[PDB]
C-alpha cells in the first residue's frame, strides 16, 4: 500500500472494533504515525519517534482546533528498525487500547467522546504498508 494511507472508518470507531496494521519499519526509520481523525481535529496520535534525544519513546496525543494537548509518554517499545510488526489497535468503552506483535503495549483514554465522529484513520511514516483492515470482535 501507498503511504501516507487513509482508511476510512464507515459511521465513526465503536467498541468491539479492531484495527490490524501490518508492515515493515525502513531500516533507519525516524517515526511511524497513526492519527484518527474527526474531521481536522486528531482524536488519538500514536507516534514512536526512533530517535528522540538519542532514546525511542512513544507519544500519544490529541490535537484539536489545531492545538495539541498535554502528552502522554511510553518508554517500553516494541518497534525494531527494519523489522515487521502488526500493530492492533482495540475500541473498548473508555479506551483505544493498543497491542505490537500480540502484547499489550498502552491503553489511551478518550478525550474526543464523539466516538461516531473518528471516521478517518491516517498512517504515515517510515514504514512499507502491508495491509490495513478491520473487523468486529
Ligand atoms: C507538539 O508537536 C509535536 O508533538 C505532537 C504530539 O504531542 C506531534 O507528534 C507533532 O507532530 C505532528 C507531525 C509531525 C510530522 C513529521 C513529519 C512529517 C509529517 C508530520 O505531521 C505531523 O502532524 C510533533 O511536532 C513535530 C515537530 O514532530
Ligand atoms: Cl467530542
Amino acid at each position: 500500500l501507498i503511504v501516507p494511507y487513509n482508511l476510512p472508518l464507515p459511521g465513526g470507531v465503536v467498541p468491539r472494533m479492531l484495527i490490524t496494521i501490518l508492515g515493515t519499519v525502513k531500516p533507519n526509520a525516524n517515526r511511524i504515525a497513526l492519527d484518527f481523525q474527526r474531521g481536522n481535529d486528531v482524536a488519538f496520535h500514536f507516534n514512536p519517534r526512533f530517535n528522540e534525544n538519542n532514546r525511542r519513546v512513544i507519544v500519544c496525543n490529541t490535537k484539536l482546533d489545531n492545538n495539541w494537548g498535554r502528552e502522554e509518554r511510553q518508554s517500553v517499545f516494541p518497534f525494531e528498525s527494519g523489522k515487521p510488526f502488526k500493530i492492533q489497535v482495540l475500541v473498548e468503552p473508555d479506551h483505544f487500547k493498543v497491542a505490537v506483535n500480540d502484547a499489550h503495549l498502552l491503553q489511551y483514554n478518550h478525550r474526543v467522546k464523539k466516538l461516531n465522529e473518528i471516521s478517518k484513520l491516517g498512517i504515515s511514516g517510515d514504514i512499507d504498508l502491508t495491509s490495513a483492515s478491520y473487523t468486529m470482535i
